[PDB]
């Protein structure tokens, strides 16, 4: 119930497969330190506590402070490899406030070929398939998926690269409840996340509170962050050991999220994580290319039909006489059953349309809607009173030429029934309850041609204005 | 004069620091081969000619043909490293044009990850440009490393530099469209890397020159060992430049910019570091789309308080003249202009310092003939030759047509300012010197985005005004009847 208010940013504990130290970003005096760090680094904790970073790491300090000035964001990272008698470790540092955060992990042509493979993917399906195929090759994970977040905050499993002897997760959809808001904010900032074990116990820090502020330490930028005790339980019921997610951020929005699950507890080398980090950058880029090609190809086919409607609405002195002529046919362009044409006051219908008292109720609903365009494939969801009028009007596309919904075109698609079918299964049942009655979902190539008719009709709303005044001016001349 | 029609794609010769073979992409029979390849590979040419690739490279073939199916674009590349007794271990790079596999041979022997995060945390486009160039100079060890930015009038502008001490700066340098022709720009959009190891070295021909498959010259656009033009070399010889490496920046299918790394002494880079640069090219094409998006969004934020007062008043604009001339709004200060023209319904109204009336009616006649929705110029003397003497009041122009046809239009006028650029690159510089005479303050892209946001709210009111005018006619007829 109150699982959306849990502070994920402040666990106060780390994952037991490395070491963590946080120290003041001016003095270098060691403040906070995990319990395990004494055994890991192979030094007495009394020595480490109250020691400068100029003493412990005497060569890395004049490089650490240079690359990390006070003022830089807590997204900037600095990696280094150093040798210790206790073998050679991995050092990863960053800066929060005036506190340097040190991370320690034990360390020990495929990328270039993958790059060109992604750049020469024909569509978004093939890009998704290849990306997942590459990840499974380099890492050697069992299951590797790719969610795509719908603008109603629901994930959709579009691709998979699985091991033989496991059921497919393809086509799976999960609600907004599983990924809360505070998690989504953190995943927009920090692109990588790693969980080596799900049944392992968290290692606390000593002392827990940062004496600089007397406040808990924010460890959002840390890879060794202990994961939620609810998300672990979720993966325990399925029986999943390792989890690695790489977030896809497009235009400052969380596009999608690769998830790499494993049956057995697994710890990945930090040399291969960097390769994945690179792939995350490459997959955020190419998605913006492939989805741009998905619409541009779709529009190209219908453009011959589109140009006849656009040029006729360009010199539209009559909105009724030209935009109702069957030689244009506005139903076939958008693949819809019904069309409503409301101009000047008179409402005109074309094709299969709901009854007249319901029409005047539908146009009353669109006026109350603040948006310029109304896009819905289920009108029963948005408008509860107009759910019985689905047989003729299930999917709706409405544009207001001008503003105020005085002059508007409405597209109506026929009714089609949809039923969802497949602990992930109790999350699946919440998605099952939401959907009842739907229609054919709107293609984004159609939306771009729908809003291109808006720009040529409203441009004619100015040419129409001129001659109307002229008719008034000539009338007054005849009156005088 | 006819240097824009030169076939750069077909040199018929290669650069002398490697080896090249082109063979049929089904049989594997060796067709074309450079003269140097006999000495380089350490085998007799008679043996190599009329030999299958299954015999010469017996392990790489079932990997070569798999990664390169017939049908894939000639942009896909495959790199491999293989050991040879003659010259040590070499670098193998293959691709596919038509039904002809193209083999390239060159002798081979934490900075990147840190650079990545440095680029992702750059505050602006100036700082991104500075860091990128600083990184390249560190990894490669070139003398001069620049970064051109192509202006939408096809002119390069040196924005950043990472130079060696004891050399004059190239910062602020600008060069015309003549130096980089069209056929070069097409090739640089496709193939992102280019390498010239020496400028005074002689080109090594292929034997035989013509591909017997088609009886046509071999297109080597995707090849790194392509011999560069005998005119571009001469250009770099006059300056005295040895090595040249360029990495092209392509944004949205358009050539954004081009890193250029020049060197005084002949230099050959290892192929292991070229791949790092190739990666940096990908990272710099990405982050530019982020930084330039932040440059305008920050600029608009400051002026948004002034912008919102103009937008809401033009939203319920029943009168275009009465509301969009009120000094409480002040449309001059928003766009930082001297003059403003307000033409609506037929009557032209002026605000601030404006040209004489016969010149005004000439200016509005010019904008009607212009096909574009928005006219953006900082020099009106360039676009309109008759209106060059009217620069003291109208030098820079920003015009928007609410609706279409230039019936109702707003015109912004910026005052006259002289700018002069001052410094074989010098004869190319003189062609840029002749172009500019009289200018104004150049338009900020943050202003253009607010200028076109006033278009969308005024034209939306062109529809609301329409309704009530007819209503007044309809009520009149009712009273008449
Ligand atoms: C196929 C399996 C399957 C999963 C993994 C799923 C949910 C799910 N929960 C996530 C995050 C999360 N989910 C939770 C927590 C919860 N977990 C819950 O399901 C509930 C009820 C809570 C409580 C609010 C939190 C806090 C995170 C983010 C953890 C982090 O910050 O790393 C993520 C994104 C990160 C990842 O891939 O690990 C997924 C996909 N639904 C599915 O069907
Ligand atoms: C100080 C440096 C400086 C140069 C180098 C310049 C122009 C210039 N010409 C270029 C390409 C080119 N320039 C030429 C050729 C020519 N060269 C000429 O200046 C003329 C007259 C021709 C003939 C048209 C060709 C053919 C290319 C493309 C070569 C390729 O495809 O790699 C490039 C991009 C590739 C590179 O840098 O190697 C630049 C920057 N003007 C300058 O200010």
């Amino acid at each position: 119930e109150n699982c959306e208010r849990e502070p994920i940013h402040i666990p106060g504990s780390i994952q037991p497969h490395g070491a963590l130290l946080t120290a003041d970003g001016h003095s270098g005096e060691v403040l906070q330190m995990s319990l395990n760090a004494a055994t890991f680094l192979g030094q007495e904790p009394t020595v480490l506590r109250g020691q400068t970073l100029a003493a412990l790491l005497p060569e890395q300090w004049p490089a650490l402070q240079a690359a990390l000035p006070p003022g830089c964001p807590d997204a900037l990272q600095y990696r280094a490899t150093l040798d210790w008698p206790a073998g050679h470790l991995s050092l990863t540092v960053h800066r929060v406030g005036e506190l340097l955060i040190l991370e320690f992990e034990p360390t020990e042509h495929a990328l270039r070929n993958a790059m060109f493979a992604l750049e020469s993917a024909p569509n978004l399906r093939a890009l998704a398939e290849v990306a997942t195929q590459t990840v499974r090759e380099l890492t050697g994970f069992d299951r590797v998926m790719l969610y795509k977040f719908a603008p109603d905050a629901t994930g959709e499993v579009i691709a998979e690269a699985r091991r033989e002897g496991l059921h497919a997760f393809l086509g799976h959809r999960f609600p907004a409840s599983d990924i809360p808001a505070q998690a989504r904010a953190l995943y927009t900032r920090h692109l990588l996340r790693l969980t080596a074990d799900t049944r392992a116990a968290a290692v606390p820090l000593d002392p827990v509170l940062n004496p600089q502020t007397n406040a808990p330490t924010p460890l959002g930028g840390a890879v060794l962050r202990a994961t939620s005790p609810m998300h672990m339980q979720y993966l325990r019921n399925m029986g999943v050991g390792s989890s690695l997610s790489v977030s896809v951020v497009v235009g400052g929005q969380l596009w999608g999220l690769i998830a790499c699950h494993h049956q057995t507890p697994y710890v990945l080398p930090p040399d291969l994580r960097t390769t994945l980090e690179y792939l995350g950058r490459l997959l955020s880029l190419q998605v913006q290319v492939k989805e741009a090609a998905d619409v541009a190809a779709f529009r190209q086919s219908l453009r011959e039909h589109h140009a006849r409607v656009a040029l006729a609405a360009a010199h539209s002195l009559s909105p009724h006489d030209t935009l109702s002529d069957p030689a244009l046919d506005l139903l076939g362009l958008m693949r819809a059953g019904g069309l409503i044409l409301r101009f000047e006051g008179r409402w005109q219908t074309l094709g299969e349309v709901p009854p007249a008292p319901a029409v005047d109720a539908l146009l009353a609903w669109l006026e109350t809607q603040p948006g310029a365009l109304v896009q819905t494939d289920a009108l029963g969801q948005l408008w509860p009173a107009g759910a019985d009028l689905a047989p003729s009007a299930a999917g709706l596309l409405a544009i207001s030429v001008g503003e105020g919904w005085s002059e508007c075109l409405v597209w109506l698609r026929p009714e089609l029934r949809l039923e969802v079918a497949w602990g992930p299964r109790h999350s699946f049942d919440t998605y099952l309850e939401e959907k009842r009655g739907y229609a054919e979902p709107w293609h984004p190539g159609e939306i771009e041609e729908a809003q291109d008719l808006r720009d040529t009709l409203t441009g004619a709303l100015g040419e129409r204005l001129s001659v109307i005044r002229d008719l008034n001016r000539a009338l007054t001349q005849s009156n005088a």
